[PDB]
């Protein structure tokens, strides 16, 4: 529709088709999803989120993107490293993997804070409005095919304790999201880059899948 939150979700409503059709996140869907290759994510998470969390404290009071600046309710960098420390033990940032596919995605990341701010609430939101609604999908669905152990951590990442009411937390972004001050040609932009962070994503998943198999 014609504020931006709806045109966002009509426009990417494509390319999310094809994100559950990735082979390597169907099988995840189906179940069948192995301890390294949520390991593979997990790191995949954390060095996205590191990218994306830089960028926005250095945009944080640019007018591109401070009505969409919400570092309580949303950070995420902290949870991705307890849950790094469960799966690759504490020296995890000596042995987590950083793969083409995780480094083009971060690549994008900074090239968009640094050049493009404009655009960096697409990214934003396909990452945290993503993650809050996926999240408790891949959650529950890992929580028992992986087994894990009553160590008490490991999926932190998929909980924001600081955001009591998922529903109204997105009512409100929607609503500081259509707040955003910006021209045609913007949007237009604004919308394609939520798009190209979807296909980011797909090929981050392809990548992952080749590497699972060998």
């Amino acid at each position: 529709p014609q504020d931006l939150s709806e045109a966002l979700k009509e426009a990417t409503k494509e390319v999310h088709t094809q994100a559950e059709n990735a082979e390597f996140m169907r099988n995840f869907q189906k179940g069948q999803v192995t301890r390294d290759g949520f390991k593979l994510v997990m790191a995949s998470l954390y060095h996205i989120y590191v990218a994306l969390e830089e960028e926005i404290e250095r945009n944080k009071e640019s007018p591109v993107f401070a009505p969409v600046y919400f570092p309580e309710e949303l950070h995420r960098k902290a949870a991705l490293e307890q849950d790094l420390a469960f799966w690759y033990g504490p020296r995890w940032q000596e042995v987590i993997p950083y793969t083409p596919a995780m480094q083009r995605y971060v690549k994008r990341l900074h090239e968009v804070g640094r050049t493009e701010p404009e655009l960096l609430v697409a990214h934003a939101y396909t990452r945290y409005l993503g993650d809050l609604s996926g999240g408790q999908v891949l959650k529950k669905i890992a929580q028992k095919a992986l087994d894990l152990p009553s160590s008490g951590e490991g999926l932190a990442f998929f909980t924001f304790p600081n955001i009591a009411s998922a529903t109204k937390f997105k009512q409100l972004y929607r609503s500081r999201m259509n707040s955003l001050e910006m021209t045609p040609a913007v949007r237009q932009r604004v919308i394609e880059e939520a798009k190209t962070a979807f296909l980011l994503n797909i090929q981050l998943f392809e990548e992952l899948q080749e590497l699972l198999t060998h």
